[PDB]
């Protein structure tokens, strides 16, 4: 079949989700956050949770720092009843900010962190300190953890890669539709 393989070790924090590894500098990333490939998934899959896991060697000199920001983001939006599923969440917008600086406003360089941390920062309507002082918390370190086995994910088959309930990577090659996806990711997740 290889529709998937199967993740040794599982993804920790993983059960009952759908996980999508992407990069803010991807065509085919940025064409799933426009087309609301992960809210159309929630639309067939209310139980099931979706995170983004930011792909750090395809995010470019200022990678660490993006993946701070989206630790912080997935953080506060279980505070607030959203995931990557809902356009309104932060881990949501502030994907969306970046693919808009990369793909809209021509943005490739900055000469320093704080011209490319603010526009996580605006997204999210929060600052540097109040990212800082959750950074400093075990739980944040735990998510940061998690976040470094999507580079190994990514160099599979590329961006974006969909992991199912932690174990279940599925192979693009293998779906050509969003119906395709849909009925993999079910499969998937009654293994």
């Amino acid at each position: 079949n290889n529709s998937f393989i199967t993740l040794n070790p599982s993804l920790p924090n993983s059960e009952n989700s759908v996980i999508e590894a992407f990069s803010y500098k991807c065509i085919h990333c940025y064409n799933h956050h426009k087309f609301g490939t992960l809210e159309k998934l929630r639309e067939a899959f209310p139980n099931l949770h979706f995170k983004l896991y930011p792909v750090s060697l395809m995010n470019g000199e200022f990678s660490k720092e993006m993946n701070e920001l989206f630790a912080f983001a997935q953080y506060k939006d279980e505070q607030n009843g959203k995931d990557a599923s809902y356009s309104d969440s932060l881990s949501h917008k502030l994907a969306d900010v970046y693919f808009v600086s990369y793909f809209l406003n021509k943005q490739r360089n900055f000469s320093n962190l704080d011209e490319f941390y603010d526009i996580g920062l605006k997204a999210m309507n929060v600052n540097k300190n109040e990212v800082l002082n959750f950074l400093n918390t075990p739980k944040a370190k735990e998510i940061l953890s998690e976040f470094q086995r999507a580079n190994d994910i990514a160099k599979t088959y590329g961006t974006p890669a969909f992991v199912v309930n932690g174990k279940y990577q599925i192979n693009p090659s293998a779906i050509n539709s969003m119906q395709d996806l849909e009925d993999l990711v079910k499969k998937l997740s009654n293994m």
